[PDB]
């Protein structure tokens, strides 16, 4: 488990290092992107973006995945009771869908999803998947600060090949997990993500957002990880968002 912190497996694709350390700012971290026109990579900041942490809510990604294709959830019904727990925000405390449950992060119907999925499945799919380290630990929220670890590198390959490549999951899967996932649309594109925040003794420590951008041109799919400053899911939103507007690939 000594290079299971990092994905050491070289890229036989082209590859292009960028500099955005100016929209970093005091911000430590790293930004990963995906043409699929262009069948190429560009990186910033490669050592940190081949570091393994933990994925936190990203990882309700590939539950939505799985919930759908173990039919758990489907397309008909979604739609889980609330559990009468007090959560500290009001859009938690009542019945959710998989579009409510993603837009708004709600632990609780992803973790009854992953309480209906024996270990043995989730373990072929992390296999099949090449899914970090891989390690499901005590198999309880593993992907929250535990023992499931995935680099910020990672994040793009692995969404990208689940998304893209024929595999096992059926298209009607991509296609729900793909509008729960919608953030923003117009004219120009339609952006895709998911944040994540981790928390240590009420710090940040730990910020993601992972997702993908259609234009009309291409199909880009794209990670932030901040490790240090404000390392938070929104803050790599917003980071995420200036780097890509400055690419050319988000207008208006
Ligand atoms: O890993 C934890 C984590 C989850 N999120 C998203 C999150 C968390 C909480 C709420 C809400 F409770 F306020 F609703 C909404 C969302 C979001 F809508 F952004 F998806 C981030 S960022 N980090």
């Amino acid at each position: 488990s000594i290079t299971d912190y990092n994905y050491k497996k070289p890229l036989h694709n082209d590859y292009q290092i960028l500099d955005k350390s100016k929209i970093f700012g005091s911000n430590s971290g790293s930004f990963v992107m995906y043409s699929m026109a262009a069948d190429a990579y560009y990186i910033y900041n490669e050592k940190e973006s081949r570091k393994r942490y933990s994925p936190n809510s990203t990882y309700k990604i590939y539950l939505a995945m799985f919930g759908l294709d173990r039919h758990i959830i489907n397309d008909e019904n979604s739609r889980m009771s609330w559990n009468h727990k007090h959560y500290p925000f009001d859009a938690w405390n009542k019945e959710q869908d998989l579009n409510t449950a993603m837009q708004n992060s709600v632990n609780w119907y992803f973790e009854r999803i992953s309480d209906q999925i024996p270990k043995n499945y989730t373990a072929t799919q992390l296999k099949q998947l090449n899914y970090g380290n891989k390690n499901l630990g005590s198999y309880k929220s593993y992907w929250m600060e535990d023992s499931l670890k995935i680099s910020n590198l990672e994040q793009v390959i692995v969404f990208k090949n689940m998304m893209e490549q024929n595999n096992h999951f059926s298209k009607k899967a991509k296609n729900q997990l793909s509008s729960s996932l919608l953030i923003k649309k117009n004219e120009k594109y339609e952006l895709y993500g998911k944040t994540g925040t981790g928390i240590v003794n009420g710090k940040y420590n730990n910020g993601w957002f992972v997702g993908y951008v259609i234009t009309n041109h291409d199909k880009y799919y794209f990670a932030t990880h901040l490790s240090d400053g404000k390392p938070s899911g929104k803050n790599a939103e917003l980071i995420s968002e200036k780097i890509l507007k400055e690419m050319g690939v988000l207008n208006g």
